[PDB]
């Protein structure tokens, strides 16, 4: 790995400031602008039922690891080109560590 853990409750924090916008992560919760979270992990990209993603997303057949996912919110556009999301990134080795302990945590 080239993911370090980190806090949680630092995590929870960040994603309703960066990302609660537009996603929930509870399973049995709804797609809002972008797609629910639950069960991402592990979850091929573009794949929950009801919800329409780019035709970038769709291809990009990207296999949700938290060594994925951190590449992934460095800057979205670039790791896949088309994509909707309206996000530049986490810059930040340590957010996005925080983060995706969170989404680790949440997402399961
Ligand atoms: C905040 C740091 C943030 C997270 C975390 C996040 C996650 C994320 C993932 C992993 C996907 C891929 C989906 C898949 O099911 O395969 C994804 C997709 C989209 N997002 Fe998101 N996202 C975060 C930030 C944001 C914000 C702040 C918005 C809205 C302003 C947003 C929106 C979207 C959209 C739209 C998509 C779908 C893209 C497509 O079909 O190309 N995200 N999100």
């Amino acid at each position: 790995t080239e993911f370090k853990a980190g806090s949680a409750k630092k995590g929870a924090t960040l994603f309703k400031t960066r990302c609660l916008q537009c996603h929930t992560v509870e399973k049995g919760g709804p797609h809002k602008v972008g797609p629910n979270l639950h069960g991402i992990f592990g979850r091929h990209s573009g794949q929950a039922e009801g919800y329409s993603y780019t035709d970038a997303n769709i291809k990009k057949n990207v296999l949700w690891d938290e060594n994925n996912m951190s590449e992934y919110l460095t800057n979205p556009k670039k790791y896949m080109p088309g994509t909707k999301m309206a996000f530049g990134g986490l810059k930040k080795e340590k957010d996005r560590n925080d983060l995706i302990t969170y989404l680790k945590k949440a997402t399961e």
